[PDB]
């Protein structure tokens, strides 16, 4: 008595073999576990089709004459209100959207055929609240908005998961980016008053950071080189000609000095003694000693052997003690005997300014 | 006798100045070489015409009673059948549908009234087969879907000659991409079944490539630094403190070492000769041998001189050889006279692992 | 009779209050003052509006079903050539098109929720002309065409100014490449007709700079460098070995001189006295004095010390001139007494060449 019609959306509509007493095709669907009656001038399976859900909800199924678009309504009991509207197509995209209360639009999805989707949120007020924008390839951007419709947040997820984020003002303005990428490393930015580079940190997988400050100039005012052990250098009130204030703090004391493009020299001074550490505009550390004292038996020199960091010290041809400067950043002291040429007892890592000191006595 | 109407699509509907014996008006037009009769109730030019090919297929041309839109429809003998349906409109906007021999959708043309177009094709059992969509600036992305309907590949072809190319597996999942830039240039991720990079390759301009493939942490375990002469370094067993195993494979032999944060350092040792070629983290090469020999009479100094990238070797206060280390990526040898001043013969380029460490004896 | 719905555009349609002579609603609507009139089956504001213009030009707005978007067309007295199209939608985005006459595009226009958008120019012919995207963090990939549409520029500006700039020549190959940061520092590239690389200048964040013209053959025949406190070097006319002519410039004054594989020589005369200042590979200082004179009593001669790099001059068995040459770029000379065994007051910087020429008198 009656042939099927398969529809996109994956459903049948039925439609009666004969015409019947009005003079019109019978129609008949199940969708959501609910039956549709309806009635056409077609055979194909095109027109519309009612149903009322067991909550008094009133359901609209609408096929398009050439059968490549349902349109599935669900109005509340007076007909007239939505409450759920979705178009779906031959190559199964689709376009589902939510309303509130009112009949007025809270949501709308629109699906491509390669699963693409852009989303959209709307306030009872109508303006903009979230915006989603989801690629063929799951990557997807995702912005939130205040009420008078002004951009409030940003995300970009990409497809080896590394994330971008955006803060904006009250202003839509941005605030702050962070790239945060697949090592677990980051590259931050602040912005000031003026959309201008305030503050720039590149964090590395490593846990250790590179941070600079940024001036009206737009130049880099200051910078803070942090360390995956832990210690690091900060270079404060850097002027235009590369050179500025060194300060480099270790576990326990600090290490102070000067910078200039080339190079940049921490000292520590005792009596005539001072110790100088180097290191060069590539990172390579290197230590020297010179000492004021006129006196022989006591004047302090000191050889610095790149190759094991060691710096040795002697007074009155005697090697007194070795200072080495290890790969992990720290100093330790050892002492040579007293005929100078035997290093005694263990290393011994320095952990207080006054140590340093002691031992350029 | 008749006047002629100017319609869309680019065809002309004549009608007659006055009514027919039955009270209708005559219209006729020519499609394709087909002259196409109607009659209507209307002289504007509105109303439906047919005619029918030579192989009895039947040709149905509607003109809306606005005249705002032409739908010429080609059906199979029986009239039913759809073979092909243009609908153009006013604006020049159309639609081109071609139809298999069940009368079912084939291709589906969408051309908007800016000349850029949305293309569809579906397979024998109506699933999308591929989708074509050519933008204003004529950019196009081509998407191919499988006979299940998921995507498989997808590739955008950009104004500038810059191209994205996406390709998914059995289960719409991504597992590889190709970015290629305007410049030549090309960033290329692969993906393993989890949405994780598994393997990145940036290549450049001049075809020099790095190859990297990440670990389960998301750091990266092997690099290939791959030159434009060819040899390439390989960095594997990466270590999260930036440590490794190196091997730089170059024409005839390879050169083996470790890597630390800093540098790359490629060894080759001959009795107490140790020949050193250090490789920068900016790709800056630079040589040095060492020798732990004493005797003056047999000990091998050399000193490098990087603007020539050459590295002279010394026994006896008398120069004996030169080794270049070239721009190309090779090495060449040359004796010095047995005065130990002039270069004697030409540079010899050497070929196998066993002439570096004869050069060294 | 009426009821206004406001919609996308902040642009307001009358509905009427229920049906008349058609069983229709009347529509109407002002715009950019023009009237409209319109009429549709549905009432809730959605259907189409005509309206002619006092030019002759018609004007189509086109409300969709869920009101979610306005399209507003203007055509040539025709109805079929195109003149604008602007669609506006809920979420406040919106595309402007305008076509040239033949109603073909001109310039296309995107604005998006987010505030952001891109902008597409065409020429003439119809090809794309130039392209600019502007994100919400103000970052802009641009991109301009030439009339034969091949690409010549192409800019990304990132979110904190720093950008990457390229240019390419007739064929569509990169002639020019510069990646400059927010460091202020910057990379730039040249490429000659052949593909290969020009002219190489690296910019550095505190304004040091290194120049490198590369010949026919790929060799480096000039090289210019750039301190951080501005002084400079030039050397021009480099060979194989790494012979060429050099020069110095700095603050007031330029020595001349020439530059071999093992270092620069740069050679200034007061008389027969050649002062020669020595730059090595590294950069090492040095400088000497020699004298063609043949009198015990006048000749002059200096002695160097690497160790605080002073020149120590003498004549006639007495000290005269220290010629201290700062590591910060500058000479000094501090004069000594009559007899050649005290220091006179301190040191005094030299501000012209004509302050070097007049020591060595």
């Amino acid at each position: 008595n009656s042939v099927s019609v398969d529809l996109p959306g994956e459903m049948k509509v039925l439609v009666s073999k004969e015409k019947n007493k009005d003079g019109k095709y019978d129609l008949i669907a199940t969708v959501d576990k609910l039956e549709l009656k309806g009635t056409s001038d077609k055979n194909n399976g095109s027109g519309v089709l009612e149903g009322v859900k067991a909550d008094k909800s009133k359901v609209k199924l609408t096929i398009s004459d050439d059968l490549g678009q349902t349109t599935l309504e669900v109005f509340k009991e007076d007909g007239k209100t939505l409450v759920s509207k979705k178009v779906t197509s031959k190559d199964k995209s689709s376009t589902e959207e939510k309303f509130n209360e009112k009949g007025e639009l809270s949501e709308k999805k629109i699906t491509r055929a390669d699963k693409s989707s852009t989303e959209e949120k709307f306030n009872e007020k109508g303006e903009l609240s979230e915006k989603k924008i989801t690629r063929a390839d799951k990557s997807s951007t995702e912005e939130k908005f205040n009420e008078k419709g002004e951009l409030s947040e940003k995300k970009i997820t990409r497809a080896d998961k590394s994330s971008t984020e955006e803060k904006f003002n009250e202003k839509g303005e941005l605030s702050e980016k962070k790239i945060t990428r697949a090592d677990k490393s980051s590259t931050e930015e602040k912005f000031n008053e003026k959309g201008e580079l305030s503050e720039k940190k590149i964090t590395r997988a490593d846990k250790s950071s590179t941070e600079e400050k940024f001036n009206e100039k737009g130049e880099v005012s200051e910078k803070i080189i942090t360390r995956a052990d832990g210690t690091r250098l900060e270079y404060t009130g850097i002027k235009s000609d590369g050179s500025g204030k060194a300060k480099e703090v270790l576990k326990g004391y600090v290490l102070e000095g000067t910078l200039t493009a080339e190079k940049t020299t921490l000292v520590v001074k005792e009596g005539t003694v001072t110790l100088s550490k180097n290191i060069s505009k590539s990172g390579e550390v290197s230590v020297e000693l010179n000492d004021t004292d006129s006196s022989a038996a006591t004047k302090k020199t000191a050889a610095w052997n790149s190759g094991t960091s060691t710096l040795t010290i002697t007074v009155n041809s005697k090697k007194t003690k070795d200072l080495v400067f290890t790969k992990e950043n720290t100093i330790t002291v050892q002492q040579y005997d007293s005929n100078g040429t035997k290093l005694e007892g263990s290393a011994v890592e320095i952990t207080k300014l006054d140590e340093i000191k002691n031992a350029l006595k």
